[PDB]
């Protein structure tokens, strides 16, 4: 009961099926059992499958601990009565995070259900020395950010590198201005289909977008997330937004080191540039998993500055949540991740951990169907659409 009376063996199903993650996990719960004195072994399941399979996972027998991420489905199994509450651990933890950390971890009933161990961030990139050479300055404001665009244009740059062939990548515009307008609570109200589709918010920034738009890459339904940023690379593009483990990760070893980002421009003053997509991965303690009181104690291993950064070794862009936590072997562009993302009130997790996933699925084609023709008229049919879907898909 007491998580310092928790002793024997626990199990821990993974969803890191990948070689280089696989390996990092094993090499810090063999430390974790080390230190702990808590035998621990990992059963790992192809990391699809495991997502996939989650809900009759943890209906059936489950690990004593798993691998999960902040968002919808989280909160979902807490008020399932899927998962154990960790407040507990929490006692012990709760000093090495902040309030966002804090936020992501917790149920819609306030108590704790994960323990966060990194995330990234969706950011806008560009070139130093560029930035340099041609006086621009980082925009903190829409205001800035419109004139910075149109000044690259004037520069013959295309302002914003754009591409949405692979559907996923224009989920995070809609992210970032819904943040950026609406707020964290407006958004997560929508993804949650508390609010619908037809709401005057979601106009909002559809209309906001119009003006995004001329700024943006033209062709970009036909345009691969790598092109464009192969665009940012050769310098014909000024910027782009995206994640950093796709846009830094997509760089060559010669240009990276020219490499910076800064958050999306704030657009109003009351929600300034509080909130970021930065999906966070963790662990959870299934409710009908064996031998809590041990789980739970390696819970608190992992719930350290020293536990991040050893799993994180071999991360390029992945960051540890603990705060200010600078690790040894972070490159400049996590070093900024850590800076920026702590900075945050809230971190949404991108649309298709925000929302379910059946929606953020629906919402590829209608934000396609905007981008190509981004008028009152199909934003109108969007919203329409939108809608329908959802009520079709929340139930």
């Amino acid at each position: 009961m007491s998580v310092s009376d928790g002793n024997g063996p626990i199990t821990f199903g993974s969803n890191y099926s990948d070689e280089a993650p696989k390996a990092a996990f094993a090499s810090l719960m063999q430390q974790a059992t080390t230190s702990t004195t808590v035998p621990v072994t990992v059963n790992t399941t192809d990391h699809n499958t495991f997502q996939n399979n989650i809900s009759n996972y943890l209906q059936g027998t489950p690990d004593s601990l798993a691998t999960w991420f902040a968002g919808y489905r989280l909160q979902f199994f807490a008020a399932q009565g899927l998962l154990t509450p960790i407040d507990d651990v929490w006692d012990k933890i709760g000093g090495t995070f902040n309030d966002a950390a804090k936020s992501l971890s917790k149920g819609l009933d306030g108590h704790y259900y994960l323990v966060p161990l990194y995330n990234y961030p969706w950011v806008v990139f560009y070139n130093k020395s560029v930035f340099q050479s041609k006086g621009y300055e980082v925009p903190a404001s829409w205001e800035a950010f419109i004139a910075l665009a149109r000044k690259m244009q004037s520069d013959g740059l295309v302002p914003l590198a754009f591409a949405d062939k692979d559907g996923w990548p224009a989920l995070g515009t809609f992210d970032i201005l819904n943040l950026r307008i609406n707020g964290y609570d407006y958004h997560i109200k929508l993804m949650k289909h508390e609010v619908p589709w037809t709401d005057p918010g979601v106009t909002k920034v559809f209309d906001q977008w119009r003006e995004l738009a001329a700024y943006q890459q033209k062709g970009a339904n036909g345009r691969t997330w790598q092109d464009a940023a192969k665009a940012l690379e050769n310098k014909q593009a000024g910027m782009m937004f995206q994640g950093s483990n796709q846009v830094a990760a997509n760089y060559s070893a010669k240009n990276l080191p020219d490499l910076d980002f800064f958050v999306f421009p704030a657009i109003n003053p009351q929600y300034g540039t509080d909130y970021m997509d930065a999906p966070t991965d963790g662990f959870i303690l299934p409710k009908k998993g064996k031998n809590a009181a041990a789980a739970k104690k390696v819970l608190q291993y992992i719930g350290t500055a020293e536990a991040e950064a050893a799993f994180l070794k071999t991360d390029h862009w992945d960051v540890g949540l603990a705060n200010g936590l600078i690790a040894p072997t972070y490159n400049d562009i996590q070093k900024k991740s850590v800076a920026e993302i702590g900075k945050c009130k809230s971190v949404s997790q991108f649309m298709d951990a925000d929302t379910v996933p059946d929606m953020a699925n629906a919402m590829i084609k209608l934000i396609q169907q905007f981008i190509d023709q981004p008028t009152p008229e199909t934003i109108a049919t969007v919203q329409k659409s939108a809608e329908d879907q959802a009520k079709t898909i929340f139930r």
